């Protein structure tokens, strides 16, 4: 499985390019990913994420870090196969977990025809900015490559990952960590 790393409160200068004890954001994303078993890496930028596209060029310009360029996932160009989707703002985040998460939509299409939508519990998520009853989205999902409708799946986890949307959320963010 490949994957894709989507790329104002607080600002609205890009976060990915937010630092964080010394690392930007993205970087924490990336980690996972890489630990992580989904091999390819795709990191779709767009205009006032220059910088990051820079960044990244030239922090990973040695890897197989990829930039790409509302929502726009002009993405399903790259894999043939269903990928994850990540925004690049994620907290806590571990390889350990998206094993799982990747394995876990498998499993499924065990019987199935897809999208996968992950979320924690709101015991877990703290300042959550969305909750659908009760489910905090971990902007994390799984997807297949279509510009179509897709059907999607709902996968719960005890774990927490935190994503960023505010300053607040850094204080938490570094909290954890
Ligand atoms: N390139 C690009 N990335 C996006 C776009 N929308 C969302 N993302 C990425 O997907 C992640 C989740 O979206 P948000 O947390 O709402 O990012 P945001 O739109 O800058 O946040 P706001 O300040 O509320 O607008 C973010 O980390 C963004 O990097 C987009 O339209 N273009």
């Amino acid at each position: 499985m490949d994957a894709l790393i989507m790329a104002t409160r607080m600002g609205g200068v890009e976060k990915p390019l937010i630092k964080l004890c010394g690392r930007c954001l993205i970087d924490y994303v990336v980690s996972p990913l890489l630990k992580s078993k989904v091999n390819n890496i795709f990191i779709a930028t767009s205009p006032n994420t220059p910088k990051t596209k820079e960044y990244i060029n030239s922090a990973y310009k040695d890897y197989k870090n990829i930039v790409v360029i509302e929502d726009l996932n002009e993405c399903i160009g790259y894999f043939s196969e269903p990928f994850l989707v990540v925004s690049s703002d994620l907290i806590n985040l571990k390889s350990k977990i998206i094993n799982s998460i990747v394995d876990y939509f498998y499993c499924i299409k065990a019987k199935t025809p897809e999208a996968l939508a992950v979320m924690i519990p709101k015991e877990k998520y703290p300042n959550p900015s969305i909750d659908f009853n009760g489910l905090v989205p971990a902007d994390i999902n799984v997807v297949s490559p279509k510009h179509g409708y897709q059907k999607e799946e709902i996968m719960v986890i005890d774990e927490l990952i935190f994503n960023i949307n505010t300053k607040d959320d850094l204080k938490l963010a570094e909290m954890l960590l």
